[PDB]
């Protein structure tokens, strides 16, 4: 009798247990969903993390830059869930930008090969993921991507901002294409979440002045947010993704839902 | 064991059973909610309508232009549900614009007294409703208003578009004020819904060319919408409102969720 | 041989020489324009101010809440400039919100009569000004309003933010109606400008903490702005308004041009 | 005594005399500007087109995908205008997407190498162009890019929409970086312009149904536009770019100005 009871959902993007996708996975299972997970590169590390989830789930290798991985993905998912079953949700929780395109490096100093890799992984793969999973998706199903509001420029985020702007545009076209199968596509735009990478920045991995500066951008996010914002708590985000994966927003597609405490809606 | 299990929700705006709020009410009860209804003016007609809902609920009179009605609302809800029980959600489903400000009358020809009445009922009252209900709202509660995407000008809607632009602005401030009580505020932007008033326009009550033109605007909304749009089916909208009333979007506030088939995200 | 050479332009909203419209007027005359000025209430104070402009211009009384003033405006401009000469531009530089709706008063505590007066003067009057002036406007003419970016809620501005959200909506409809006469309509969204009223706030007329807070909001606007922002310098805003009055943006209408140093495009 | 009198302006993007950059060049020279042109690939064809301009101008080869071309660009511009002179404007009028990413090809069927080439040329090069010309730009100077409103998905434009969404994001970061030199950056979002490529589509180069369909998207653009839209007339666009290159919008940066007849501001 759970929100996602009986739903079969692909969840990409787990690498640690601070991963947003880890908590999407956890909440989805606690809501009654059966999952199929995917991981990139460190497959053994990903299996160990995934065993900490409430329930076991099949894990599949997927490098979104790998054409062969994508071509076979739907075949491998179907064997996972059964030749006759189909997915009801797909969670895109994948991002990447080399340190030349995001960090202390000047914005003009990022070579395009690096930016191009970052946009491939972070934006284009939303479309290629949808292309690879839509043939085995049910009608009324739901594809959800993870966003960080790129409406305005900001320090450090740099070319990852540009990738997110691209991802928002891709989402609207995925919505169009998925719509013919009866499948919705949306993004969830989250506030900052303290992953292990994000702590490293507080710890100084890009400079000590930055750790303070970001620690104060986070305090400013909490100040702007009318209901506050706790960056150590990804659970609100995970619940929002499950909201989109459920049957309760059945006419919403091509859009961005903000799970950020309202901070985007307040000037200061 | 439902989405709004045990939640208490004020629902405003029922006048017919084609009313959007009627279907919000019906879906919310089927999802486990217990309601307090409000109605305006034709109180006996509204009780007749309310008797057709899945479950009984108290009906309170509320003219949002009436300061006395508003001042006493929290006390009268309290007497209905008990001065120890609190509200979990509030649904604003109220709009009005005189015929001078919306329809076939030239845009420049609407007198301000008419526009001001329209904006009072349609936008300001989202703030005065929230002010009158927040004292008896629980933490984590949810306030929801009905919107019609006014980002772009359009024929006929005229000053109601301006009232909706005003309402979107009010919602962000309500979000700020409600946030201190741990209460979220959002709007749902619905596509066209065939109410009795809307059928009158197709039936010609504003010119025969407009009924055709209207009938073709609806077919183009269904064409733009990647997953389609059925204007005779308010249920998708009602479900989305309940999605926002639930506990599954706990970090979302001050925003607009589009329940329009995705039509606003597609140019053509 | 200047930007507005030979153009005739109504300029509203002069009350002091710190008024934005005073600098619009001064720049427009230096660019070659010939003006008709309007003023409200303190007519003798405004003539004293108008005498300080580079060139003489007629002053007409205009209370935008006064239907008689508006009905006669085109005739009175005609008598000023000649019933065979037409206007080339109209500058709306008018705003007002009672202290209950903007400042230190709680957002929920503004009575609607006060909000309605504020929206009448600040937003509706952009439509009624345009309706009263278009009969005597030339093809290719330009109507320009002053805006303050209300996309996001913010402290103090409160119901004036809502009036500005309303004004942006009105501008798109004015654009539609003016378009049949070959007349453009746009808004300029300016950053904070130090008027006499604005200095009063820094000087403490709404609390000492607010003056500091205000003084720091201005320093953060200058920090966000990639090219900086000098709130003691209205000249950039006046130039932008003239840019829109000229013939160099002949396909731009219904939009908002940001004269804010770029601060609205940067998150921090 | 022209709008751009004495200004030195780099203009990229001429390939035919229907090129938007051709008309930007023409209007700029007619406004009193001295130019430096750049061309890609068919250098001899570009020289012949450029000789039809009102005044001669130095032409320089520039392939924005060519690191050596970019590194030397400022050296070659300086030799062109004089070792001691500097640019006052830079016009980015460059776009490209392979036929896999824009046209009749399904959206999901575009390989990333093609999308990546299109985003390199169409979006990233706005940043690399600015990086290569800013060292020789004066304070108060202006960089202008050409945009096509990608806020909503649309048929055919497909991955070029995504590139434009990326370009809008890049523009805001270029505004940030250029701001430290005192240089503004903006985009002009134009309505459809009948280039030779665009006529080919009307002529059937991608299918006859499309030629009618686009011919009717253009008639719909003219209908939405409150002041109309003439796609055979790029002069309004060119004038708008010159508006941004002038001294008259000196506090505008990071933004998009719409030269589209107002069509983006109207729903229908
Ligand atoms: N952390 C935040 O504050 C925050 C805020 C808003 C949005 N987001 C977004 O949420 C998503 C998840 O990021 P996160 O913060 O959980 O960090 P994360 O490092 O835990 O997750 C990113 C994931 O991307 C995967 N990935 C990278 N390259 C890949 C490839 N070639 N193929 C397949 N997978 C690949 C990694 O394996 C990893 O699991 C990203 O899209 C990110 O942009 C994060
Ligand atoms: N019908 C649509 O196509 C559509 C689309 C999008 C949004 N909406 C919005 O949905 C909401 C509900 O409208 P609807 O379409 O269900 O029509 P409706 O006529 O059924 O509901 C509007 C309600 O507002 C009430 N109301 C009017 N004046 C009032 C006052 N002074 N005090 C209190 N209540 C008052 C009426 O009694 C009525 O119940 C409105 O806000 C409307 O703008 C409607
Ligand atoms: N000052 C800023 O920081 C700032 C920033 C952005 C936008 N703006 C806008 O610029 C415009 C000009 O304001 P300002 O800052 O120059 O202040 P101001 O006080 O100098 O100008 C406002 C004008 O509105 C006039 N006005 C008020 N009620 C009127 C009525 N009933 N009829 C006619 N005119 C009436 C006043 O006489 C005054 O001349 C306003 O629309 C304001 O909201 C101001
Ligand atoms: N034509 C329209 O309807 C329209 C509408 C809005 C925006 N725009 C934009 O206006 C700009 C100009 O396009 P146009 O319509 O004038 O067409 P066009 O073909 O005349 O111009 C595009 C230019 O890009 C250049 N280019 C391509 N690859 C290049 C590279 N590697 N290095 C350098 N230059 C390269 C070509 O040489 C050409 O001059 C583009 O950015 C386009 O997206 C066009
Ligand atoms: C300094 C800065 C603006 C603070 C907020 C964070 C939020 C954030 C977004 C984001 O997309 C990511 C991310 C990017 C790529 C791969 C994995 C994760 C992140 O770590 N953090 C981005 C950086
Ligand atoms: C011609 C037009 C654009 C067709 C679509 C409709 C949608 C719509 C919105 C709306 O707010 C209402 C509405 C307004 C006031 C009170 C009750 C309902 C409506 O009836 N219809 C609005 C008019
Ligand atoms: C605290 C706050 C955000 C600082 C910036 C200012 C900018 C501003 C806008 C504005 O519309 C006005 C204004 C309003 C009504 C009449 C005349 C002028 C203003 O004074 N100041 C608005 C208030
Ligand atoms: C069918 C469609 C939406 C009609 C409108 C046009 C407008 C348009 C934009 C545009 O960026 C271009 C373009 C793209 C790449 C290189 C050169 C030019 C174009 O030709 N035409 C784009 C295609
Ligand atoms: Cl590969
Ligand atoms: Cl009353
Ligand atoms: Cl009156
Ligand atoms: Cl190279
Ligand atoms: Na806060
Ligand atoms: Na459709
Ligand atoms: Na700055
Ligand atoms: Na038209």
């Amino acid at each position: 009798a759970g929100l996602l009871e009986g739903k079969r959902i692909l969840v990409t993007g787990i690498i640690t247990d601070s991963s947003i996708a880890f908590h999407i996975a956890k909440v989805a299972q606690e809501a009654g969903a059966e999952l199929v997970l995917t991981g990139f590169d460190r497959m053994k590390l990903i299996q160990r993390i995934a065993d900490r989830l409430p329930k076991p789930a099949p894990l599949l290798e997927l490098d979104v830059q790998n054409e062969e991985h994508l071509a076979s993905l739907a075949d491998r998912i179907s064997g996972a869930i059964g030749e006759g079953n189909k997915l009801d949700g797909v969670v895109h929780s994948i991002g990447f930008m080399p340190q030349t395109g995001m960090g202390v490096n000047p914005f003009f100093d990022a070579p395009y090969a690096d930016v191009a890799k970052g946009i491939h992984i972070s934006a284009y793969s939303y479309a290629s993921l949808a292309k690879a999973t839509l043939p085995i998706m049910n009608e009324g199903g739901s594809i959800v991507g993870m966003d960080f509001d790129p409406t305005r420029a900001m320090p450090a985020y740099n070319w990852m901002t540009v990738a997110k702007s691209a991802l928002e545009s891709v989402n609207r076209f995925v919505a169009r294409e998925a719509g013919a199968a009866g499948v919705r596509s949306n993004l969830v735009a989250a506030g900052p979440i303290r992953t292990l990478a994000m702590s490293a920045i507080v710890g100084g991995a890009l400079g000590d002045e930055a750790g303070k500066q970001m620690q104060l951008l986070e305090e400013g996010w909490d100040q702007r947010a009318p209901i506050g914002w706790n960056m150590k708590d990804p659970t609100p985000v995970a619940k929002t993704v499950c909201a989109l994966l459920s049957d309760w927003m059945p006419a919403t597609t091509g859009t961005i839902i903000y799970a950020d405490g309202g901070a985007s809606t307040q000037l200061l």
